[PDB]
């Protein structure tokens, strides 16, 4: 199901935004953003769809 992969990248995406809102150090934002990037890369493998905006349906 493509929806399952949708939730995985969406879950990290939000964690990065939350930490930055918490004024956390660059280490928390950089590491967390790197995590979401790995999820986005897998989505790209199918047809370059990457993290679609508007969160999961």
């Amino acid at each position: 199901d493509s929806l399952v992969l949708y939730n995985r990248v969406a879950v990290q995406g939000d964690v990065v935004r939350e930490l930055k809102a918490k004024k956390a150090p660059k280490e928390d934002v950089d590491a967390a953003v790197k995590q979401l990037l790995s999820l986005k890369a897998e989505y790209k493998e199918k047809t370059g769809q990457e993290y679609k905006p508007g969160n999961p349906p």
